[PDB]
């Protein structure tokens, strides 16, 4: 009954801190595009809505622009988690998991998602969980230290992201640590942990 | 391939200005529960998401609360338009249609969704109507004019919806008749 529900191969999931170094990682697969679906976090999208950049509205005005910008990061996951494909495997760079668990979850926290707003996101979440199928296998954790993903971000062109505290990425980290070490959260499939220092 | 294709009986979708008579019109069918599936306007989700009541803060605070509010809706309406059912007939009231055409397209118009917030919005019914079947078989369009629906409202239990100008029904009222006669079947009804 699902959408999109046995078109889907096997497919793992690259998970990890904000400059964790994600996108370094699946360079290296580039060169395999002919035999793997590789799709990158769909950043792309977000910076350009029908011209808005929904990112940097979001980084530059949290209260006003958290509720929008998650709601369509949640879109264009189900728009990847659900793209048709010939291939035998499939490798997106995040996922839906990691929007809610992490990203969501952390924005309530700090004030920047209020109640209302929060309980409508989730009300998808529970919504898609039931009627569209998310194919998830494996996922790869790019474990590292928010002090060494601060200097990631740090030694790169400035971004969007760029202006981060490092108590964002500490947040973050912990967030994604409950998630995928600690197992505090419905997610079932292996996990393998990476360490990318 | 669409969920909830070819799960859903003939359906009919009750539309119709804000103070049209609606509730009224569907009442006429309650005794009718046992043959026919009746899905009255999710509004009591919307006044309580976990304790949080969006339509009293959308219009208390449109700048603010339409565009949750409004995705909100969407989901209510998705709910509506694919819970299962044995009946033979299905009735809704208002759509994910409605929803879409008339009332998040008006708060574009008088700037309570920006831009960012609208396509946002757009996005998402783009993504819903490739990928999730919303079965429409005919409509009632349930047509008055502002002024009628305005004494209306203005009658009736005060609810949120109290303070809406009618300007705003005038802005709603145009977009329906855009949507509904201006270019399924549409069976428009005289409600005066
Ligand atoms: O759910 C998310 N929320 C986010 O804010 N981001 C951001 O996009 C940027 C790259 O991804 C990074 O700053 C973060 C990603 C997500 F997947
Ligand atoms: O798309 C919608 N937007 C809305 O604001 N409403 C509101 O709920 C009420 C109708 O029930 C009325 O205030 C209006 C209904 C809709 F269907």
């Amino acid at each position: 009954t699902k959408y999109a529900e046995g078109t889907q191969p096997f497919t793992v999931l690259i998970e990890g801190n904000i400059g964790s170094g994600k996108t370094t990682y699946l360079n290296h697969f580039e060169k395999y595009k002919n035999d793997i679906c590789l799709l990158t976090e769909p950043v792309e999208k977000w910076r350009n809505v029908n011209g808005v950049n929904l990112l940097e509205l979001m980084y530059k005005d949290p209260k006003k622009w958290a509720m929008p910008f998650q709601s369509y990061v949640t879109l264009t996951m189900l728009q990847s988690h659900t793209a048709p494909t010939n291939k035998k495997l499939k490798i997106m760079e995040r996922s839906i998991f990691s929007a809610r668990y992490c990203f969501v979850e952390n924005m309530r926290r700090n004030g920047s998602l209020e109640q209302g707003m929060y309980n409508t996101l989730e009300e998808w979440y529970k919504f898609i969980e039931e009627s569209i199928h998310v194919q998830a296998d494996l996922i790869i954790y790019l474990r590292t230290s928010p002090e060494v993903a601060y200097e990631r971000i740090r030694q790169r062109a400035r971004s969007e992201e760029s202006c981060v505290p490092l108590k964002y990425l500490q947040e973050l980290h912990e967030l994604h640590e409950d998630w995928l070490i600690h197992q505090r959260r419905p997610q079932s499939c292996k996990v393998l942990v990476l360490d990318a220092d």
